[PDB]
């Protein structure tokens, strides 16, 4: 109500927006899209990309999850998900942009097989070690003592990557090699705002498996 969210159930890109809206207490109408039979509404609201998610606020559409998250932060500023200091805001945006590199590494791992899969697993691990060492550090959350937009952007490193790891038979994010990032991902997975708003583990696995 007031806000509509066009999504796809198994997509972390959609889950990101749900978490942000719940952290802001904003009520929304969720519309599930069939990506092989896209609604007329989705095609009208996101003509450029024809992708979910799309947030519609008072009949005006915002596409692209990272753009939507910034819009939510600016439109409902209470309970900030970005810091005030411009430098710390720039560091948040920097690590969100590093998410592009992370998604690419996740994608190569997702698609890898044989000695390719072992390559991509090693490269994903190296990508995550940089994120852990230079991004997260010794903080409980990327946002410090509470989640910020960076935590939301990387939350898929828990439930989603875990499902992919199971399907692939290879675990990359593990406590022995990434103790701080693994603890972060586990803690985020156990947070009610996340745990209540991701698919059941069995459904998530079933999905990634199929996709493969
Ligand atoms: N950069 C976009 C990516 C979103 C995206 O890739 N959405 C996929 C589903 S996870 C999609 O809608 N694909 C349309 C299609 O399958 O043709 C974002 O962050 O919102």
């Amino acid at each position: 109500a007031e806000v509509k969210l066009y999504g796809f159930w198994p997509s972390p890109f959609s889950h990101r927006i749900i978490w942000a809206l719940k952290l802001k207490g904003v009520e929304y109408e969720y519309i599930e899209e069939d990506l092989s039979n896209k609604s007329e509404s989705l095609l009208k609201y996101n003509p450029v990309y024809k992708k979910i998610p799309v947030l519609v606020h008072g009949d005006k559409p915002i596409a692209e999850s990272l753009v939507i998250l910034e819009y939510i932060e600016e439109t409902w500023p209470e309970n900030p998900l970005l810091p005030k200091d411009p430098y710390e805001r720039a560091m948040a945006r920097f690590w969100i942009q590093y998410g592009v590199d992370t998604v690419a590494a996740l994608r190569a791992f997702y698609l890898g097989s044989g000695e390719e899969l072992e390559k991509a697993a090693k490269e994903l691990s190296e990508c995550l070690k940089i994120l852990e060492e230079q991004g997260l550090g010794d903080k409980k959350f990327f946002g410090g003592e509470s989640m910020n937009l960076v935590d939301i952007s990387y939350g898929a490193l828990g439930y989603w990557l875990a499902a992919v790891e199971e399907a692939k038979g290879v675990t990359v994010l593990k406590p022995s090699t990434l103790p701080r990032l693994h603890a972060w991902a586990k803690n985020l997975d156990e947070l009610p705002v996340v745990k209540e708003n991701i698919p059941a583990s069995d459904k998530m696995l079933a999905y990634v498996t199929a996709a493969m």
